[PDB]
Order: structure tokens, then C-alpha cells, then sequence
């Protein structure tokens, strides 16, 4: 199994610090926190005061990497609503501190392509779609809405008609995810609601050619910013479903069955090619410190868990 899981601590927030809440996670190490004195290993665990840098640095720098050698792969933010995943997703687009996982990616993405000589030609493109209630809708073409499932000559699953987007650019990319962001809004009353029952998956799609050789190369990385996971409707079943489904995929891998249950939900068919297989993965889980979330932050650093090998 190539899956690595990092758990996120964000600051206690505005509501917490108010309402007397305490600081509930000790961490040991680089690798552990301890709750309620049980403690839970990962592949790294961010304390309160860690970087946008350092959790790109650790999570995602290789994956970019294995996606410019021509590797497929998928990095998710989970955890329940208002833990960060957003913040550590997305962050402050622009900002170079603020700036989160899917940003510096793309930085580094084309920091390595204009390095490159006249041999390599390269072509990016990008894709931005959601899903709710248990549809795909295109975030870059609104009139996308309830978008299928589709298998290639290779058994390939992919997106039927989603907008692929080519760019040139880190700017151009966070435009594109700038749009997608506004046009999310359309159709929808409760923008909080909407966002924390649904998932946000952004891909980037690098193809290279070496002219020179003659030898192409092509690399998928699929961003994926999970609804909420807590307890707290149609919403809630389909959500209940597609993280269920998300966790028996990753519990398959992690015991080395060769039989992947991708079938279980349509995120784990769009993700097939990029998760699982020679693809690498991140899970951050992203959760609160605070003693009023005790349960839901067991529950996600339980989910997490199920990586392990």
C-alpha cells in the first residue's frame, strides 16, 4: 500500500477559546497523538502552530514529484466541518504564507516544466467538479449537472462531459479554481451547508513529451476536499455512503487484498486509476483540539487508522 496518512491540528478557534474549552491533544514525537491518554500513530502529525509550507513540504511535495515521472495520484482533506480541510486544501490562494496544499502544487509543478529544455513539451490540464447528493456537477460549466460515470477502451473510469481546462500557469490555474469557486454558488441557498455535504474534487492532468527521445509521460493528481464527516435529511446517507465507501477502499489496500471495492461509490470510480495500484496517496485529517469535539476527532483519527498496514 503507497497510502500515507497525516493528521492536521488547527488552532482552537473564536467559539472555543469563548466557550472554555480545553486543549485535549498531547502529541509525542513527530508521529503521535494521545487522547484521553490512548494514543494514535501516523505518518505525521501537525501540531496547532505548523506552516502551510511544512504540511505541503510532508504531504504533497513528493506526490508532485511521482506526478512529473509520469505516476498517478490523489491527496484528501477529511475530517468534520470547520477542522481546516479547506484552509489546508485550498488556504489563501494568492498569499505565499497562506497559501495551501493545492497552490503550492501547482508552484511546483511549473517551476519544473519552464526549467525544463526545448526537448520536453508539455501540456497541462485542468478539471473542477463536485459532488452532492450523490451528483457529479462541473464547477467551471454550470449547465453540467449531473454528470456520469464512464469507462474508457482500457476500463478506465472517467467523468463524461466535465470541462477540461488547459493552462500555463500558476495564476491561470488559480483563476480557474477562483471561477469554480463562484460558480459553486449557483442553485444554492446555503453555501455552509452545501460545502460541508459535499465533496470538492480538483484535478490536474500533466502530459509531457520528449521529443528528442521520442518518450511520453503523463501524470494525474486528483485534490480532493471530502464533505464533513461528523454525525451531524437525504444529505447525510449519501454522504454516510461515499466516506463508508472511501474507508472499505482504503482498508482493502492497507490489508493488500487484491480486490478493491472501487465499485462502492462513484468518487472511488473517478479516483480507480489514481488511487490504489502504483498510485500514490495523502489522507489529512484535519481535526479540532478542542474538548468539545472529543468524539468526532476519535472518529476521524479512527478513519485514519485504517491505512495502516
Amino acid at each position: 500500500s503507497n497510502i500515507k496518512v497525516m493528521c492536521r491540528f488547527r488552532p482552537l478557534n473564536e467559539s472555543e477559546v469563548n466557550r472554555g474549552d480545553k486543549y485535549i491533544a498531547k502529541f509525542q514525537g513527530e508521529d503521535t497523538v494521545v487522547i484521553a491518554s490512548k494514543p494514535y500513530a501516523f505518518d505525521r502529525v501537525f501540531q496547532s502552530s505548523t506552516s502551510q509550507e511544512q504540511v505541503y513540504n510532508d504531504a504533497a511535495k513528493k506526490i508532485v514529484k511521482d506526478v512529473l515521472e509520469g505516476y498517478n495520484g490523489t491527496i484528501f482533506a477529511y475530517g468534520q466541518t470547520s477542522s481546516g480541510k479547506v484552509h489546508t486544501m485550498e488556504g489563501k490562494l494568492h498569499d505565499p504564507e497562506g497559501m495551501g496544499i493545492i497552490p503550492r502544487i501547482v508552484q511546483d509543478i511549473f517551476n519544473y516544466i519552464y526549467s525544463m529544455d526545448e526537448n520536453l513539451e508539455f501540456h497541462i490540464k485542468v478539471s473542477y467538479f463536485e459532488i452532492y447528493l450523490d451528483k457529479i456537477r462541473d464547477l467551471l460549466d454550470v449547465s453540467k449537472t449531473n454528470l456520469s460515470v464512464h469507462e474508457d477502451k482500457n476500463r478506465v473510469p472517467y467523468v463524461k462531459g466535465a470541462t477540461e481546462r488547459f493552462v500555463s500557469s500558476p495564476d491561470e490555474v488559480m483563476d480557474t479554481i477562483d471561477e469554480g469557486k463562484s460558480n459553486r454558488h449557483v442553485a444554492v441557498t446555503n453555501m455552509n451547508e452545501h460545502s460541508s455535504r459535499s465533496h470538492s474534487i480538483f484535478l490536474i492532468n500533466v502530459k509531457q513529451e520528449n521529443t528528442q527521445t521520442e518518450q511520453k509521460l503523463s501524470g494525474k493528481l486528483y485534490l480532493v476536499d471530502l464533505a464533513g464527516s461528523e454525525k451531524v435529511l437525504d444529505e447525510a446517507k449519501n454522504i454516510n455512503k461515499s466516506l463508508s465507501a472511501l474507508g472499505n477502499v482504503i482498508s482493502a489496500l492497507a490489508e493488500g487484498s487484491t480486490y478493491v471495492p472501487y465499485r462502492d461509490s462513484k468518487m472511488t470510480r473517478i479516483l480507480q486509476d489514481s488511487l490504489g495500484g502504483n498510485a500514490r496517496t495523502t489522507i489529512v485529517i484535519c481535526c479540532s483540539p478542542s474538548s468539545y469535539n472529543e468524539s468526532e476527532t476519535k472518529s476521524t483519527l479512527l478513519f485514519g487508522q485504517r491505512a495502516k498496514t
